[PDB]
């Protein structure tokens, strides 16, 4: 019986942004025997440097669903695919988003200096370059006028809110995405799948795996509001 569950990397694992908070949490999710997945809207830079810091070499999924990274191997016809892109390319975001920019006065990371990410964000400034390696995604950090919104999906794009930011990207969801990794493993037998969430952004992965919990007050139907990620494993060990 394999056991996985989907986390955020966010305040709710990594507060204060070290990886260092999260070691207790992921050494007693391993002991538990759980495969720890990590579906976050951070860029595949920025999973990387905390899933070697926290020693997590398992699938992991980024910028919302547009891609799905498998560890060469992970999984004992050959395909040899490690990379599962399922969005749009950045490139195309950013053509959009200049056409909105003036009208809209809209700032992201592709028209925002170091300085002025660090602000928007309070991310410590050797973090930055991490998340401003964007491959499928962009995050509108301010506007000055509302309607933007509308016009993106308008156009075709997703506009999905997380904990804090809107994130632009496209064709695909946390919950897509976390549907064919899923199917990955139930090649391998039964499966039991969880999903911790604490955004919008979260939302579609609620109906793809077996058992839902929110950190904070979001209410969705499927799932067990609790006030932190102690008390996602405290409720499963029920």
């Amino acid at each position: 019986m394999i056991r996985l569950i989907f986390l955020d990397i966010d305040k709710t694992l990594i507060p204060g942004y070290e990886p260092d908070p999260a070691k207790p949490i992921i050494e007693e999710l391993k002991d538990m025997g759980f495969e720890i997945i990590f579906n976050s809207s951070k860029t595949r830079a920025e999973q990387e440097y905390y899933r070697k810091e926290l020693e997590v070499e398992t699938p992991f999924i980024s910028e919302n669903g547009s891609a799905i990274f498998i560890p060469k191997g992970y999984f004992p016809e050959v395909g040899n695919y490690i990379v599962i892109e399922l969005g749009i390319r950045v490139e195309k975001i950013r053509e959009e988003l200049k056409k909105l920019e003036n009208i809209y006065g809209l700032k992201y990371y592709g028209n925002s200096t170091k300085e002025e990410i660090e602000k928007f964000t309070g991310m410590p400034p050797e973090l930055v370059p991490l998340a401003m390696e964007r491959e499928y995604s962009e995050t509108i950090f301010e506007w000055s006028r509302d309607g933007w919104e509308e016009v993106l999906v308008e156009g075709g794009f997703k506009v999905t809110m997380g904990s804090r930011f809107y994130t632009v990207h496209g064709n695909s969801d946390k919950g897509k995405a976390a549907k064919i990794l899923l199917d990955f493993y139930k090649r391998l037998g039964q499966i039991e799948s969880y999903a911790v969430g604490d955004s919008y952004n979260d939302f579609p992965m609620f109906e793809v795996v077996d058992k839902v919990f929110i950190v904070g007050s979001l209410k969705h139907k499927k799932a067990q509001n609790v006030s932190s990620i102690i008390d996602v494993l405290e409720v499963i060990k029920h």
